[PDB]
């Protein structure tokens, strides 16, 4: 019956698809002229001609509800949604306007030339089947070899906005002329249209919610949202059908669309499984369609045989593009005026790309078979398969031909440079390791020639002198720029949208013109002026289980609208009402110990309940929404702009300090430096500008960015660590596994703004001994002193002022060897000039703003006299002192070789301070004391009678000290136990 | 009508699914649960009760065709193809027996207690519907907590084989019982038999193998390979449909397994799509069976009431476990002798693994409808689902219990010491990356505090002295030595399965007693002596080409005709045309009558057969090569991976003998580890080293086929480092390991056939450049092919010079004077400056394994040296190498030079040649044409500041002339680089 046939589609559409690959004609053809031969065949033998009248003869119905749908929702879901977006408006403008304009001129032309006694009807509809493509094949040549990612894209989203106008045209066309026994007044009309236009998308967006909130809460398991999924599409594809016969597709497509949009709560297998499902069902209906088509055309159409028509189809052809050309080529300049221009290139190649693909044979093979013994469905098919047949290989055959002529599809010169030195290098290594492994023992008698073949690689490819010297120069500074660019990414210092917004910056200025480098379209790209802003000012400035339940019963009030849009139910419903506003008259009962005096908005809702419809409730829980939305969104457009500017920083930090060796030639290194510094000065101003206007952007961005880094180290140790066999493949994948989850939970983050940390909170919680003795300090200490970038707070051999603690920023001392050291955020400095009394020994500078607190030496005395009688704070200072002290000096000893900052830190802290006057100071080191170290002071040994002085580290040797007590120079110990005790 | 029910099914088992699974209750009894409640919803509202009637009423027919195939599909998809053959024999019989044996004994058993007015066949059909049992529960809940891989694999196939003969049994006892109209003899039963035997899994084998040979010429297609297999699938069902009404299940069984065996034809994208895609229809057909059958009891056995059958459920369940049990009881001590045993542990976990699934459900929906207004459905359907319904709960909770209690899921301590170590090295590790990243200047007021808490990580887990410190010592040793078998696999010197094989071996015996490495199951390993040898060895000593390929391509299409033959006026043509093909094949034989004219011993059964005019003769004559060679692939390839696990063998505990010494510090365990570990490998390195005297080429084909791994690993780790350092972007970067990629890909399917060994006389004349007849009377008159083995020197230093060495089969190591180690390859020559320096000797070479060499003595090469007088080229070649062996080393360490690797100034230096002093008179001026003037031998003075040097030495270039004195003793030569 019908099993052999479809086996045979199959097989031929394999081999053909596998035969034609390196041809540029498209395989689709073959399958159609494989199809002619079956007709020729099905004429004379009875048995090739009992299989095809079974099968080939099938009913419209099963093709008009099963082959396109699929067909446009495959159109609608390869598609890369972001893209899309990106250019959504005049994609949208442009497929409708020349949707429009085709039709009505292929009417016309109709209408006018074609000398057939037809209406005006019959002309729209096959205007609306000559309007209709499939991008598949040239997105395919596109992705093949037209080494773009753009246009792609603007021809899909054109292509699938063209199909579904074209089909909802067809289908309200068809029912208007094939079955004329229906009323076509306004009334009902505009009813139609505005159905068709708002009803079906709503109910898509509503079903794709819904059912994305369902698999929100789904953990790591995959059957249940495949089955889910499909599920859901087929319930809102049997809705629309349900409805009517056009919307099913829309809502379908807009289903389609939303479902691939999202990410975050399906795991990417499930998208791949449904990718390659779907595509699997949408090859097999093309080929199917397309053979059926074949055979039906060539049974057919024998007896249908002039010259008049295979004169007129070349004249459609060519009307047919010439229009297709001219609607673009004279809305070009208006798309340049707007903003979102286009080149030469893309309007060129844009007027070649419209293919005629399934669409329109399947709209033929339905108004064919529902127009009976007539002359009209027969004419309408070979039309269409003319006009396909010719396109499908002249437009291919040009367009590639216009594509290598154009030079658009050519490799540049650094793309080849960095090809090559990519190849030469991994030579080099595969050569050096090759010669490793000749001189080990086992490795005898190897043929080295199959060796060396086997793995043996190549590439795929394969005033004037002044002038040149700077244009070599700049490009060779653009690809140090972009590589340093590259290196950020990967080291993990930056996110992906603001990667591709530099790289296709850098690339779009490169070779242009002799500028380079711009900043208003960074300023542009960082600050927002389009309408978003606008509207949050017109909106936040014109305007849980009482509220749950008003809302529950605002809902249960559009049942009395449902029957009322459509007994004692009813009544009972609004008895129901009336109950729910007796409910919210109790609730004011109940608020009236807050506020029940007089409401300026609640009068609306009073008089609404007067009435009892009640959908003004649901708005006062609606305004929370559209703020909470709008605030994230402008919050990640600023975030991005924010880190794309602190990329370009640092990135032009990086490269500035390779230029100079670079060239040679003095006044282009002096005219290149001081370009990039002035650069870099304007827009680090800018920068901090942005960052004084609200403080939680810069912290987010930070967290979000520090977690990246973190976790991309974390993974490099466990892969080094994996490479030297401590843990096999299983553990490995398991750790693993916690990286991921911890990259997935990251992904969905909380953009929205961190509250800035609290001053006195910190403060309190920073410093271990936080008591009413730091209130009281805070309130006699009250500086926030700001810092910015360029200045010095203290200097060496100045004499003491106080003490200083830093409660915002990062500085940087320098002291003497030398050392440098880096303060953070709670650190303590100036320590030693209120203690020992020393002027200065170091030198403190911020490397940003900083706000810090100020003590002097007065507000010193004045803490120091507060606290006398237990001054645990004092303590607490001597010990911090102490501890500072001694670590730098115990890490770099013999002794605690292989110990990190944290060890010694952590090792040192349960210790403690000697008391020399109890001690008559006097001290004996025994085994129980790990560590001993002389803070201050001169001890004498009570063996040797050697004299020593701090900064020293006492050996184990000695047994025994004694200290000399003086005033100007207290001694003093720290002692750390063993940490056996 | 149908839609709503079956969305609702889908909705309720997704619920079911998400909620039920931390319960360790498999949640299918939920859904069962649920449909009990819509019997009960069912018999009152009118609207529930239609769309019930509509759906769980369905036909036999449907049930029977699709519901099954499926299920048994996806049971013959989902297992490990080669685990299920390393026990396929064992497996086969238990699964068997067990299946006979509890079938006759619950219908014993049925017909003896139940009381019922029934037939033997009844009772056979009760028992075949309850043998049938499904295993994704038990080894789902084993791959969650029971840490085993070998124990869901048996399950699986236990439960496979166990399947497709009780439903075998079902359809041949259903066919007879319901349709009382059929002959039942011996003649057509027997043929039944055979068919279902031969016909179905030969046919399966058949259209498998066709299909992958079509797939095999696909390349980076996707759509077109899996709409071709989906297609063979379907196609294999319906032919075995039309055949049979049960041997489309076993043919798509065995097309499923071994397509899934294939994995070079196939690229592993296609094969998870086809995977999920299967796993996905069997879920929805198990989740609507199981609502199925809640309703359809729920609503049939309320009239069915009493307490014998009450009673009688427990009794029968009762049986059937202790049957189940006793049968592999019984069987164990006959595994144990035969070699295939199992532990105690297995058994008493596969005595509680038969858990009833969907099969027995759809099999009693079956009977239950064809059954007619009867009692004896709804008997069948209430036993059944009792029994089911019953077992998935107590089973499930029993066989938790048991795994705790049995102890054989517990960490070992070796997994927690590795877990914590691992932990704490990413803790030090994020904590210094953390600190790295607090010191940066764009990274300031980020609270720390947030930072710390994301990243935080955490492991899932949380004379008696002397023998303890053995015992530690050696469990130590054990896991420095799988640590460094791990390391070997990491860097790619080691297969994968000589790998896994090493690492049970080490594991089997590190725990159980106190010795820890065998050698005899190593050499049974590596060594074959199973029926393989003995029937090859049987086989093949006991048994215009193309013209005569077309000719077998004709008899085989002369067996076209006799399928007509088997069942007119085309059947005599066709004889005729057999006549004419036996006709051109008496020419054929005339023709080549004149090389041979008397028939061999096979051609007189030939001519026999075309006296006669069968094919199948001169089939078997054109498979014979093909038998021959997969013989020869099969056993050369166990003989590989045992040559590569005793490799790896040898060089773990190579590398381990230099670490042990450090770890312990007592003297007598230490020399007697030493002691054993050297014993060890002194016994292993002498049959490893025979093995390799037997025959070469396995060595010569396993190093040729790690090399490549070795090579192309340490391309991809440079690949990688060059994507990190920004040089290239993301796309460049994966275009090209795409070429590593396919390369791989060639390299899996490699010419595991031993490749010839390499040519003596070929190789002597080309290796060395100077190729001539010169080289073929030195050949002549030097033929030694000496041997030195492991240990022999063959010359020492100080030692009187004798001749010429050149090296054919080996690697060398030179210690010469500093000092310096050099290493020649296969190649080299060596003892060339002792004849024309006359120098005796200044340095040692050793042999690290058994050498091949040419000898050359002082009065060969004398003899060599008269030969060629008028235009010496070898010596000329000879002159050009040792003046480039003496430059090489002096140039790279200079400062010039810096930055140049061996390669590098090895061709740089290629494009040199000597100075003739006699035509220069011994004086030479040096310009800024020659790149490099390097002093090979003699004295040479300075034109300028007098001044004299000798070699070795290097030229500056502010020297411009140099004079060089003549001696007999010592001849000045240079060489000059452009
Ligand atoms: N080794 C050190 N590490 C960190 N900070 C130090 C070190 N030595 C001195 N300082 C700080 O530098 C300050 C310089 O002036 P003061 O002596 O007032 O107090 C000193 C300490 O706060
Ligand atoms: N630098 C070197 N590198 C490699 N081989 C050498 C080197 N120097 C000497 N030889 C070889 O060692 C041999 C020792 O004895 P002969 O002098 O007969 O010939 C010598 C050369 O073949």
């Amino acid at each position: 019956k019908v099993i052999v046939f479809i086996s045979g589609s199959c097989l031929f559409g394999a081999i053909s698809r596998s035969l034609f690959k390196k041809l540029p004609i498209p395989y689709t053809v073959v399958l159609l002229i494989l199809g002619a031969i079956l007709g020729v065949v099905a004429s004379n033998v009875p048995l090739v001609e009992e299989h095809t009248r079974d099968v080939a003869h099938m009913d419209p119905h099963v093709l008009l509800q099963i082959f396109l749908p699929v067909l446009i929702f495959e159109s609608a879901f390869a598609m890369d949604v972001h893209t899309f977006m990106r250019s959504f408006s005049q994609v949208c403008i442009l497929a409708l306007f020349g949707l429009v304009v085709a039709s009505v001129l292929t009417a016309v032309l109709a209408m006018n030339l074609f000398n057939y006694n037809w209406n005006f009807s019959e002309a729209m509809m096959f205007g609306a089947i000559m309007s209709a493509t499939d991008p598949v094949a040239v997105v395919a040549l596109l992705k093949d070899l037209g080494a773009s990612k753009q246009l792609g894209t603007i021809i899909e989203g054109e292509s699938l906005l063209n199909d579904g106008c074209a089909i909802v045209i067809f289908n309200v066309f068809m029912k208007m002329v094939f079955f004329p026994q229906l009323t076509s007044t306004v009334g009902q009309n505009v009813l139609y249209f505005l159905q068709v236009a708002v009803a079906g998308p709503l109910w898509g967006y509503a079903v794709a919610k819904v059912t994305v909130f369902f698999l929100s809460h789904i953990f790591n398991d995959a059957l249940v949202e495949i089955t889910i999924t499909l599920a859901a599409t087929y319930l809102t594809y049997y809705i629309g059908d349900i409805w009517l016969e056009v919307s099913g597709v829309l809502a379908v497509v807009v289903l389609g669309l939303i479902v691939n949009a999202e990410k975050t709560s399906i795991s990417p297998e499930v998208e791949v499984f449904l990718h390659r499902f779907w595509e699997m069902l949408a090859y097999l209906a093309n080929t199917l369609i397309f053979m059926m088509v074949g055979v039906v055309v060539t049974q057919k159409a024998l007896v249908a045989v002039d010259k008049m028509d295979w004169f007129y189809l070349i004249i459609l052809y060519l009307a047919i593009t010439i229009i297709r050309g001219m609607v673009i080529s004279l809305f070009s300049p208006i798309l340049s005026r707007i903003g979102y221009g286009l080149t030469w290139r893309n309007a060129v190649i844009m007027t070649w790309g419209g293919l005629r693909g399934a669409v329109g044979l399947a709209l033929a093979l339905v108004v064919e078979n529902l127009a009976g013994n007539d002359v009209i469905g027969s004419k309408f098919l070979f039309h269409t398969a003319g006009i396909v047949v010719l396109t499908l290989v002249i437009n291919a055959t040009t367009i590639q031909t216009l594509l290598r002529i154009l030079g658009m599809s050519d490799i540049s010169i650094p793309k080849r440079l960095a090809m090559a030195g990519a190849v030469r290098r991994i030579h080099e290594g595969q050569n050096r390791t090759l010669n490793m492994l000749k001189s080990d023992r086992f490795l005898a008698d190897a043929d080295w020639d199959i060796a060396t073949a086997a793995c043996e690689i190549s590439d795929p490819y394969s005033p004037r002198e002044f002038a040149d010297m700077m244009e070599e120069a700049r490009l060779r500074m653009l690809k140090a720029e972009k590589i340093s660019y590259w290196k950020q990414f990967e080291h993990g210092m930056l996110a992906r949208e603001a990667l591709r917004l530099l790289v296709q910056h850098a690339e779009v200025a490169a070779d242009e013109k002799d500028q380079f480098i711009l900043v208003d379209d960074l300023k542009k790209s960082w600050q927002i002026k389009g309408i978003y802003p606008w509207l949050k000012r017109k909106l936040e400035d014109l305007i849980m289980a009482f509220e749950v339940t008003i809302n529950i019963a605002i809902v249960l009030n559009i049942v009395p609208i449902i029957m009322e849009f459509v007994e004692d139910a009813l009544r009972i419903s609004n008895y129901v009402f009336f109950v729910i506003y007796a409910i919210e008259a109790i609730v004011k009962i109940l608020g009236l110990g807050r506020h029940y005096i007089v409401s300026h908005w609640n009068k609306f809702d009073a008089f609404i309940l007067v009435v009892a419809l009640r959908m003004l409730r649901l708005t006062k829980a609606l305004i929370p929404k559209l703020i909470l939305v709008v605030n994230g969104k402008i919050n990640n457009q600023l975030s991005l702009g924010y880190d794309v500017g602190k990329g370009y920083i640092i990135g032009e930090e990086e490269v500035g300090k390779i230029i100079d060796r670079m060239v040679d030639n003095k006044k282009i290194l002096r005219e290149l430096k001081h370009i990039s510094e002035t650069g870099r000065l304007q827009v680090v101003k800018e920068l901090g500008l942005l960052q004084r206007e609200h403080p939680g952007i810069a912290v987010s961005v930070k967290t979000r960015q520090a977690i990246r880094t973190i976790l991309n180290h974390s993974r490099e140790t466990i892969h080094e660590l994996q490479g030297a066999g401590l843990l096999d493949e299983m553990e490995a994948h398991k750790l693993e596994l916690t990286v991921e989850i911890k990259m997935k939970r990251l992904m969905n983050a909380p953009s929205s703004i961190p509250p800035p940390p609290p001053e006195n909170l910190l403060k309190n919680v920073s410093w271990l001994a936080g008591d009413m003795k730091l209130i009281d300090f805070i309130k006699a200490r009250a500086s926030l002193l700001h810092f910015d970038y360029g200045e010095v707070i203290v200097r060496e051999g100045d004499e003491s002022d106080g003490l200083f603690l830093i409660v915002s920023g990062l500085v940087k001392l320098y002291g003497k060897e030398v050392f440098e050291d880096y303060l953070t955020v709670g650190n303590v400095i100036g320590e030693m000039g209120v203690l020992t009394k020393k002027p200065r020994n170091a030198t403190v500078t911020c490397e940003t703003t900083v706000q810090v607190y100020f003590i002097t030496a007065e507000d010193m005395n004045i803490a120091i006299d507060t606290f006398t009688l237990y001054p645990s704070l004092e303590y607490r200072l001597w010990r911090v002192v102490a501890i500072r002290i001694a670590t730098p000096l115990i890490m770099e000893q013999m002794a605690f070789q292989g110990w990190t900052q944290e060890k010694v830190k952590l090792h040192l802290e349960r210790g403690y301070l000697v008391d020399l006057a109890e001690s008559h100071f006097q001290f004996n080191i025994d085994a129980t004391l790990e560590d001993v170290i002389l803070i201050n002071g001169t001890a004498y040994n009570a063996h040797t009678r050697e004299e020593i002085r701090s900064p020293c580290l006492i050996s184990r040797t000695v047994h025994k000290l004694t200290f000399q007590y003086t005033a100007t120079e207290e001694p003093r110990l720290f002692v750390v136990r063993n940490a056996e005790y």
